[PDB]
RNA sequence: CUUAAAGAGUCAACCCUUUGCUUAUCUUCCCUAUUUAAAUGUUAGCAGCCGCAUAGGCUG
């Protein structure tokens, strides 16, 4: 499955990864990962790191997303389509923090506030210590940090870049 | 081989009565605080439905 690269240049202005945000952002935006386009970091470390590189099955061609990171072109490198016989793809995983579930049991269980409260008194408070990104969202308009682990691979692909199921 | 050797000090108590420390005053005069820088560690770990699950998935 051939892949093509995309460096971010190193910037003591900008963060690295805050580049990185803002590439994932404008690359959901403007199309991109459509069902086929998925993301992969050679540099899971500490952090998600510095080059992207997007392992499409038909191919990305260099010409259509040196216009789509267009304002990010100030601190950027498009690579060459090389090939790979293997991916290491990830996956979306979500952090639940109290609140998070306590207004989601009111609607659906009918129970009170105060019993939604007494069900999970002494549960819940999920903090990952793995590898995340703050990429924020245009449909529900708050900022938020996401988390990607590695594990198998998937056929199909989410509007992120990451695979589904 | 210790001036070794050894021995009951017990007892009871009214201190107490009185007083003028008073008066007096110039602390004052002077002051260069100063200068200068990234909030960073990516920051916030969110908003809901798919489900019996506070198991596991999706959505941006």
């Amino acid at each position: 499955y051939n892949t093509i690269s995309i460096t971010v240049v190193d910037a003591d202005d900008v963060g690295v990864n805050f580049v990185v945000s803002k590439v994932l952002s404008t690359l959901h935006n403007k199309g991109i990962f459509n069902g086929e386009v998925g993301v992969t970091f050679p540099r899971m470390d500490k952090n998600v790191g510095d080059i992207i590189t997007l392992f499409s099955k038909t191919g990305v061609d260099r010409k259509v997303l040196t216009s789509t990171l267009n304002t990010l072109t100030d601190f950027i490198h498009i690579g060459k389509p090389k090939e790979a016989d293997k991916v290491k793809t990830y996956r979306k995983v979500d952090t639940k923090s109290k609140g998070k579930l306590i207004r989601r049991c009111i609607k659906r269980k009918g129970v009170s506030a105060e019993t939604a409260e007494s069900l999970y008194g002494n549960y819940k408070g999920e903090k990952c210590k793995l590898p995340y990104i703050v990429v924020n969202s245009k449909s529900t308009g708050q900022r938020f940090s996401m988390f990607l682990e590695e594990c198998e691979n998937s056929e199909k692909f989410n509007s992120y870049g990451l695979c589904i199921v």
